[PDB]
């Protein structure tokens, strides 16, 4: 449909001159920034970013494209060049240590140079790469690691942890070799390598001896401890800290991040990834959106500021499926905890980006009408003479082949949260994409965040926006009130 | 390969370092744009762009995706949502009235507000939207349209033509109807509409009379004069200009370049579209380059300052055959010429926009190690057992079952010229799609591209930078030396 009001050309030349007010009116900051947040959007390419915004728009009721996303509104957009040292096509660890320690590492690694070398434990020592989150514990602020996936995933793993296996995530993951070797799992380094003031994610079934009934789900064994130490690294964390509150819930998690005495706050709400949005039990989990206000909560107390890594870490895992509606599902809860973020948040102190770690094989293609559902078919048959959709991915397991043929596809079907869009190429897992993803910035030093950069680029900036190592000598005055 | 410089940290944390000093160092100009000049990669998508740069340092014997384009070294970037008014996932021609007209359009139509309707004449007049081109011109600058596509093709067209279908190349193409009610054919709007000081690309066919031999390909009776009306249009178009020239070869263009007496040039390189670069005869052809330089010296003369649209036009038509070596080697091109242009041009006085008018389903994934060709096999087979390439297309030519079954693929095929990429969805021509683009400035006013902007935008920081028409008051200085 073509709305009206788009029809006139004075629409057009409204919406640009207030973009070139909006955009004249831009200043950089003279002054340093007191709290540091990155959101990162785990898969989040530029077509994610798009069909996201589509889809947003008309979840509430818009024709979708001319919707801003609340990423949309950051002033400061560059690319980011996403290959990690030995693959051209990343994945999420190797990219963590890049926009989380500054450096550019090797597949399937977390926290290290690319002198490592995957699954080899005695090529970690001498190679570990200090997170911008580690430099900002050190300088005083608090520190807070959120997602949706395990704790112990890639991403988060990259704010505090150093290994040469981002498979890791227990002591039961990890090699005899290895462990004799002193390589901890993840989990352990969670809770060993740094004061961490707020984790909150999944990953319960780490911190737990086998044996251990997870809290939530006592009656299913396979969602229970996996530890093979004995140990409990949820005691163990707690025992360090007073003021120190394990949650596994929503309830609890509420209650702890508005408790004055809270000063470190653990909340584990599944015994491994959390469940996609559409899927989450609002009773017993917190969306992102909550978990990123209830570390805000308690970070803010800290008077020389906080940095922040939150992740929409299941964005990822809805491309890998090639179920486009829970990849963009994710993207908007992803949207939103960042929209929360800003609420709570003043851009004047805080430096906000937003990013991705790398993109998907996702497109969205065909010629479909302004207004028509992302989930939709594209106008037209193919040469096959079968409809297909407007989203499709490059590979992955959406690719089927029923009678020898191509199946057709119904809008009824296509717009399914189960469904599976096509591809070229059959794969269980749909690939991550190599192709620049977007970077968002606002707030103190966010200007600087331009052009085409390295993925490592976003590690620097936030280190020296507030004056971390390497750069205590930034020249920047103090944060503005 | 890994890279033995990059598995030190300071490798990463020097280039973070130089890029934030870089960075640091960003000023915005007090003064107005003399000159403006908007590259245009056709199809040119993110994941193109990427893609072109691994290739582009691949040509260059280095591994690729670190090797900036031309591109990659402009300061300021945006994302462009392409979004037509009445479709999601655009065309050549509404987006051609965004990026150089500022107002959004319909699908397939070209310099008209989204009043306008498809294949309707009568709905022309009133509708019609000036270019910024155009308004260059009337502030007295000398004004260049450069293309490897039809002069007369959708994006070109943009820059002096407004009519409710782009395929309405000659009188031949107009139904009779819309001949009666005044539409003109673009070959027409071509020489009538404004003054163009050098157009440059494809399209003689559309410009004489029915049995007119081309004077390329004489006994090829398909690649002559197209018009019904019996005009010959380059002959009228010199006929109105003292010091106006045609040419319809490479040394020719060269010769008349090189002419202070030439100060009207039209070069018709081809009946219709330029050769893929990678076929063209290099001494009967200019590369784009070539042409860009050609027109470079022709437009400088002006003291006024120029106006110059360039375009990689053929990016879109390698994506559409699913032939990603066509693709790339195009967008290659492009940048060369982008280069050029740079090196001919003072960004003390030009504003330089690149930008695609939108993408396509082009995704570059798998997990190929660094070093490795663009056009190669990914690491391991698919669920059918069979390989499978980085580069895949959501949809398109690529699509083939052999024997009821995905085709294998060889490193050999795969890095042909003439190979298609496989796609999901078999179609004649692969799909645009419809995620943003980037936007790369340099030059005065640059700085004012930022952020998430609506195509249009391009146009208006144009005319703003220049102080053109609806920005003649742009408050700014006048352009520096
Ligand atoms: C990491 O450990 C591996 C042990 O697997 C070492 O690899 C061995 O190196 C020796 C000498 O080069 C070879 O003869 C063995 O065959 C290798 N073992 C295996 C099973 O691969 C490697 O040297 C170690 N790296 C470092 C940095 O100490
Ligand atoms: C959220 O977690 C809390 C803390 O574990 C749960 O509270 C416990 O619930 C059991 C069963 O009702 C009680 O016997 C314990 O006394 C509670 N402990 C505390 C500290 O309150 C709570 O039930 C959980 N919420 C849900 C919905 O399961
Ligand atoms: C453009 O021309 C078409 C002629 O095709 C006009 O469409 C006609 O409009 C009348 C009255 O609405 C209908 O009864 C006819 O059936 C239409 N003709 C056809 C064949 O489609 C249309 O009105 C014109 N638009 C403008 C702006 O004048
Ligand atoms: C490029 O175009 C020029 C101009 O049309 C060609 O020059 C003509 O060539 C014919 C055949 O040799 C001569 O008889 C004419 O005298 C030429 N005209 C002029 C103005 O020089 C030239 O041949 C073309 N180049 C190529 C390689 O075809
Ligand atoms: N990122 C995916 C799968 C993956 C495999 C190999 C490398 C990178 C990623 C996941 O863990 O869900
Ligand atoms: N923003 C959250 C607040 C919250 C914080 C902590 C736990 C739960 C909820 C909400 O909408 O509910
Ligand atoms: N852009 C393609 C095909 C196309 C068809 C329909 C709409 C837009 C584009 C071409 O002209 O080569
Ligand atoms: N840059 C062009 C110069 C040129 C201008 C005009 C015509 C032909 C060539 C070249 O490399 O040849
Ligand atoms: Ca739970
Ligand atoms: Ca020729
Ligand atoms: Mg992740
Ligand atoms: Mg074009
Ligand atoms: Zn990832
Ligand atoms: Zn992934
Ligand atoms: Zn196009
Ligand atoms: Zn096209």
């Amino acid at each position: 449909i073509i709305p009206v009001e788009e029809e006139n050309p004075d629409f057009w030349n409204r919406e640009a001159a207030e973009a070139l007010g909006a955009a004249k009116k831009l200043q950089p900051a003279q002054t340093a920034a007191k709290n540091l947040i990155i959101f990162l959007g785990d898969g989040m390419g530029v077509s994610t970013v798009t069909a996201a915004r589509i889809l947003k728009g008309q979840k509430k009721d818009k024709l979708g494209p001319e919707i801003p996303l609340a990423m949309d509104r950051f002033p400061y957009v560059a690319l980011s060049k996403t290959y990690n040292v030995d693959k051209h096509v990343p994945d999420s660890g190797a990219t963590a240590t890049a926009y989380l320690c500054g450096v550019k590492g090797n597949f399937q690694t977390i926290g290290l140079s690319a002198a490592a070398r995957f699954n080899q434990c005695n090529t970690t020592r001498g190679n570990e790469v200090i997170s911008v989150m580690n430099r900002a514990k050190k300088a005083g602020k608090s520190v807070g690691v959120v997602t949706t996936t395990r704790v112990q995933h890639a991403s988060p793993a990259g704010t505090y942890a150093h290994t040469v296996n981002r498979n890791w995530y227990s002591d039961a993951d990890v090699p005899a070799s290895a462990r004799q070797e002193g390589c901890q799992d993840i989990a352990t380094q969670l809770i060993s390598n740094m004061d961490i003031d707020v984790i909150l994610g999944g990953g319960r079934k780490y911190m737990f001896r086998m044996g251990t009934p997870d809290p939530e789900y006592p009656d299913d064994y396979s969602q229970g401890g996996t530890r093979l130490d004995g140990k409990n690294l949820v005691q163990e964390w707690l025992a360090k800290r007073q003021g120190a509150r394990y949650v596994w819930n929503r309830t609890e998690l509420m209650q702890a991040s508005l408790d004055p005495s809270v000063t470190h706050l653990m909340g584990l709400f599944e015994p491994g990834d959390m469940k996609y949005e559409i899927h989450r039990d609002s009773t017993l989990d917190p969306s992102l959106m909550e978990m990123t206000e209830a570390a805000l909560r308690l970070l803010s107390r800290n008077p020389r500021g906080f940095f922040l890594f939150v992740e929409g870490g299941r964005i990822d895992h809805g491309h890998h499926e090639s179920r486009a509606y829970r990849a963009l599902t994710e993207t908007i809860m992803f949207d939103d905890a960042i929209e929360r973020a800003g609420q709570l948040t003043s851009e004047e102190d805080t430096l906000s980006l937003v990013t991705a770690d790398h993109s998907h094989v996702f497109s969205f293609g065909g010629y479909p009408l302004r207004g028509s559902s992302i989930f939709g078919l594209a106008p037209g048959k193919a040469r096959d003479r079968k409809a297909y959709t407007v989203l499709l991915y490059g590979n992955g397991p959406g690719y089927v082949l029923k009678d020898g043929a191509r199946p057709d596809v119904t809008e009824s079907e296509s717009g399914s949260p189960e469904y599976r869009q096509q591809s070229a190429v059959p794969l269980d897992e749909e690939t991550h994409a190599g192709e620049d993803v977007a970077v968002f910035a606002r707030g103190p030093q966010a200007h600087l965040v331009h052009g085409v950069q390295e993925q490592t680029f976003i590690a620097h900036v936030m280190a020296f926006a507030a004056c971390l190592e390497p750069y205590t000598a930034c020249d920047l005055a103090p944060p503005a009130g």
